[PDB]
């Protein structure tokens, strides 16, 4: 996260680190047994890490749980990142507590201007690399469809939205992928892609979760 702030330990309790020897993507807990993340985060042998703040330090509220199964969206296109969403089922159910809490799925889409909390352990530098050890947060609005598609002509689908600031300086970044975009108490977005981080006229692109709710709920119910 570039130009965000330290969330504070466990203030985003649905936030998950996906670990395969090291943190490589964020994810969002959606019930005790299921995490949503970006399909481009797909990797064999994920351990989901819940309750994390410092990802480098055991602070005492962690649960580490192996994935039993990943289901990438049927229509996921890795070239375009269209349908950039996947479900990861936990080998055993997370123990839900104040630090490990699921986030509601949307019952409808949010509109342009709605303020969202984006969080993650990705790069905090606009040009260079510094990765934080504690979870970073950014409040950012949903951008207009038109400003989204204007920034990335020929790349934005009805399954994607932009959030952030056209002026740049504040964005999600490498390491944040898969992570939550929460607006008004719902998971509206997943950290998907972008052109660099926090650049002018290059806001973050997010998987539009509200298009996927029936898919998630059917899939979870059948798995
Ligand atoms: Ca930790």
């Amino acid at each position: 996260i570039v130009g965000g702030y330290t969330c504070g330990a466990n203030t985003v309790p649905y936030q998950v680190s996906l670990n395969s020897g090291y943190h490589f993507c964020g994810g969002s807990l959606i019930n005790s047994q299921w995490v949503v993340s970006a399909a481009h985060c797909y990797k064999s042998g994920i351990q989901v890490r819940l309750g994390e703040d410092n990802i480098n330090v055991v602070e005492g509220n962690e649960q580490f749980i192996s994935a039993s199964k990943s289901i990438v969206h049927p229509s996921y296109n890795s070239n375009t990142l269209n349908n950039d969403i996947m479900l990861i089922k936990l080998k055993s159910a997370a123990s839900l507590n104040s630090r490990v809490a699921s986030i509601s799925l949307p019952t409808s889409c949010a509109s342009a201007g709605t303020q969202c909390l984006i969080s993650g352990w990705g790069n905090t530098k606009s040009s260079g690399t510094s990765y934080p050890d504690v979870l970073k947060c950014l409040k950012a609005p949903i951008l207009s469809d038109s400003s989204c598609k204007s920034a990335y002509p020929g790349q934005i689908t009805s399954n994607m939205f932009c959030a952030g600031y056209l002026e740049g300086g504040k964005d999600s970044c490498q390491g944040d992928s898969g992570g939550p975009v929460v607006c008004s108490g719902k998971l509206q977005g997943i950290v998907s892609w972008g052109s660099g981080c926090a650049q002018k006229n290059k806001p973050g692109v997010y998987t539009k979760v509200c298009n996927y709710v029936s898919w998630i709920k059917q899939t979870i119910a059948s798995n």
